[PDB]
């Protein structure tokens, strides 16, 4: 949920992502990567479930980097999806597509797979 | 590109796409699902995304994603799309895309929570 | 699904699939990538399908490894395709795969490709 | 390698692989899934780099479980893709792709998308 998901979070490589959720179910807010890439933050964006079920069900949500900031272009984006995990060790687990423009004859090979977990401590 | 993004796109199960794309990178626009919606302004969502607004000029693909929080003022699925891919500008413009659809679950039913697919946009249906 | 299944595929970049369906849900043949990779391009593939699929108008789930790996070439890699075949007078597979490179810790969190390939029977 | 990979695997599920890889780059072996599900175990085969770089890289390999054994059918089919990392504490680093059989009109929610890590510890 909204107060929940607000602020920021750290993954198993050591990846910054902080963020801001309104309560129209926004995301926005920067990514610093810890690997590949002022100068190492790019912007993000995202929506999440701004009203999820009250079953203990986690809060499904997404969000966007595209690798280019004022210093830096990887001519790629990464999306995350996954869901926000709430109590004491509280956690959004993630499964990622990393998409790099490509020609057409090497777009077989255009797209990483990976999953992410970001816990609130490092 | 900006101005090749920009506009109405449809993918290969009928749904539409609508996206401006903003100088700084910005994608914004709503999308209507033709599945999972309750149906096979009801069916359309708010989308939110980024794209490489200085992409190689080569040829190659401008990078992009998105994500759609599957809820909006008459449904909620508690679920959310996010799709990766790239635009390939040319007389048949696509977005090739491959999609992670995650749903709300308990700890017990995590393993099962993300369906994984591909779609691609065109301008035409 | 068994007598479906059994024979030569090709997808769209051009990549040959030869496989044989056991009665058992064994799929045993050959892949021939026509992209990566450099019988110096033929590597052995193992995988399953249900050989008793819903009769009611669903696919047949399947999948299927290579290692790329031969007599002549090594890419320290293996692509598993996940899907479902689909009979009739244009039968199909419908894949998606998972590429994973052999890799260091340290870049193991790019180790993995994804895709989609969709064979069919012609050219 | 061979020798490090022959032997039984636990994934964070609790799950149970037995696997004996062959000379060849073949696996070969059972899978008991703690989840979904002689009743609850399935064949699997599958194939590993039989001769991995030598530059302290994992092992890439590959393996396939159809979810029919002799009492129960799932219809769906578990592809894992990843790789082996040997020494001490020995992982199987794997993503996996779950597909069912649908029809067409339901081909785009057949395919679910996971990630496993499989230790020789239970």
């Amino acid at each position: 949920d909204q107060a929940g998901i607000t602020g920021t979070w750290y993954n198993q490589l050591g990846s910054t992502f902080i963020v801001t959720a309104g309560a129209d179910g926004a995301l926005t807010g920067t990514y610093e990567s810890a690997v590949g890439a002022a100068e190492s933050r790019y912007v993000l964006t995202g929506r999440y479930d701004s009203a999820p079920a009250t079953d203990g069900s986690g809060t499904a949500l997404g969000w966007t980097v595209a690798w280019k900031n004022n210093y830096r272009n990887a001519h790629s984006a990464t999306t995350w999806s996954g869901q926000y995990v709430g109590g004491a060790e509280a956690r959004i687990n993630t499964q990622w597509l990393l998409t790099a423009g490509t020609t057409e004859a090497n777009a077989w090979k255009s797209t990483l797979v990976g999953h992410d977990t970001f816990t609130k401590v490092k």
